[PDB]
């Protein structure tokens, strides 16, 4: 529920019994990273990289 | 023996007869080296290393 704890907060609700536990309790992010297209490098003549 | 000689000063026992031999005293530590993962290195093509 967004809202209807006491003093406005917020409520969840889970199986089991967590009354004595340790947990955390946050939101979850993604994360992403997406490779280049794969190319190859050779030296010029002159002195450098090319691709 | 922890204590318990003069001046409470430590005690120790050993077979045979030091009354006239030449000792050192004292206690003992390790020494300890770990290696690391074994690998190899290469020059990429923009110079420097690659494991």
């Amino acid at each position: 529920t967004l809202t209807g704890g006491a003093s406005g907060n917020g409520t969840m609700t889970v199986p089991g019994d967590l009354s004595s536990a340790k947990f955390f309790v946050g939101e979850i992010y993604n994360m992403t990273y997406e490779f280049s297209t794969p190319y190859l490098k050779e030296t010029p003549p002159g002195g450098g990289l090319a691709v």
